[PDB]
């Protein structure tokens, strides 16, 4: 996949900011470095339950925890490293990793971007089951349901309400694995 | 003494992060530890620099059944692994059952004890 | 002003490598943030990657103008900050 927007600047940039904190996303992006790329986390990998002899024996606090971390999971690493990457295509890359929704206001000679907040909304066509069924084998494979989610039926199709990573491991490969022949 | 004779069941799932490569290709080491953390990956081009969007996996499975109504496997398997934990969920389908859980209780959980009670009945 | 956050200050920065004049609608800041320097200080370290969503409604009072227009800069500045103005005759004034 390639994130591109045609009507920004195309020119090269340069930036870089944080560092990773825990000992497992330090690791990786690390001996992916020895090849070429540029490790992204769409979570915070380091709220995992994770055991080492560093994390129970200091060394820091040793934010790793070996009961895991649950509540400062769905965190974002804000950690990145760009080298004469194009704007034009490194921004629209920034917009999905924090899901945000921008647009472009002339005050003159100077464009600014006005920085928002993504609708977080998704239409699932539904093939073969009803969505009515549907939502029920939703609500069990997703109980504790969080406030984080809403499954909204239309009888034609689903409406998922979710975070970026609640959307993919959520409805939209759960709702793919159900969608299938029926047998009688 | 991080050992504790009485056990500590509650810090049992974790996963160690101990690791040691020498000369290990690239190409098959890394879709090993994407295996050991459970995690999920995707490529994304930003020009002449690949780079690799981590992400984590879903944790879905089906398991097929070919000799028992997956609504009595339901229930033989809510006995078995009761104590059922929030960790764990299963989806009866009549055709089949899909489990979801962890890596480590999707072997000796449902993908080995389902394995066991498909056989042929006796009347 | 300046910007608080560490993500507020990393965008709106790249962006002014190419000729931009980035925008907040929202405290950018208060959402979930994890880094080395959020957890480990370096300030109080205003990231939390708990989140903060009581703050999040907020706005960043930062803005930069150059050789604006007043006619189209000011228009801009009461949607951002959703208020509305008219213009009274107080004489000359």
């Amino acid at each position: 996949t390639v994130y591109r927007d045609p009507s920004l600047t195309s020119a090269p940039i340069t930036a870089n900011v944080g560092k990773y904190v825990g000992p497992l996303s330090t690791f990786l992006a690390s001996i992916a470095k020895s090849a070429g790329y540029e490790v992204v986390f769409n979570f915070n990998i380091d709220a995992l339950a994770l055991i080492n002899g560093e994390i129970v024996f200091g060394n820091t606090t040793s934010y790793a925890t070996p009961l895991g971390r649950p509540q400062e999971l769905p965190a974002k690493p804000v950690v990145h490293n760009f080298s004469n990457a194009p704007f034009n295509e490194a921004w629209p890359l920034l917009m999905d990793v924090y899901e945000l929704d921008y647009q472009l206001v002339k005050v003159g000679s100077a464009n600014v971007i006005r920085i928002g907040q993504r609708p977080k909304q998704l239409a699932l066509p539904l093939k073969f089951i009803s969505a009515e069924s549907a939502l029920t084998a939703i609500e069990k494979f997703f109980g504790e349901r969080p406030t984080g989610k809403f499954g909204l039926p239309n009888s034609i199709k689903v409406i998922p309400d979710s975070s970026n990573k609640r959307l993919i491991i959520g409805s939209n490969s759960e709702d793919g694995i159900r969608i299938r022949s029926f047998v009688e």
